[PDB]
């Protein structure tokens, strides 16, 4: 609850929800997930492959949200947010990716920068802690 998102952190929020939102877009139509525009609890119908808009904007402030305790998490737990440029923040290169694993919109798949970057040990043990963090917030609303 202490930490404040920072406007350095929120413009990159919506970002980061967008691309969340592809994670789930791709992988439902990829793995041949059941599309839905339509919100049918019966037969199993989940409107995870929808534009930004007609996507339930509940679900989709969720999403922004999730984002926000994430990065209130990582700030908290020891990681200092540090703002390289501007031009670094530019910097991104869009996959060439197909209509199979693309959205059934036509928002081009833009996940990740996969050029150079690459994963620190110490960056997998955080993110442990992090999964760790929020499967104890999960079960402890589940308690609730």
């Amino acid at each position: 609850s202490q930490i404040v998102l920072p406007p350095h952190l929120e413009r990159i929020r919506e970002k980061l929800a967008e691309n969340i939102h592809e994670l789930w877009v791709m992988n439902k139509i990829e793995l041949g997930w059941q599309y839905g525009p339509v919100r049918d609890d019966n037969k199993r119908q989940h409107p995870c492959l929808v534009e930004f808009s007609k996507l339930p904007e509940q679900e989709r402030n969720y999403n922004l949200q999730m984002s926000l305790e994430t990065l209130k998490t990582l700030l908290a737990l020891g990681c200092h947010v540090g703002i390289s440029d501007e031009h670094a923040e530019d910097k991104v290169k869009k996959m060439k990716l197909p209509k199979n694993y693309q959205l059934t919109s036509g928002y081009k798949p833009a996940p990740m920068d996969l050029s150079f970057i690459k994963l620190t040990p110490s960056q997998e043990a955080m993110v442990d802690k992090l999964a760790e963090n929020a499967h104890n917030v999960w079960a402890r609303d589940r308690i609730r």
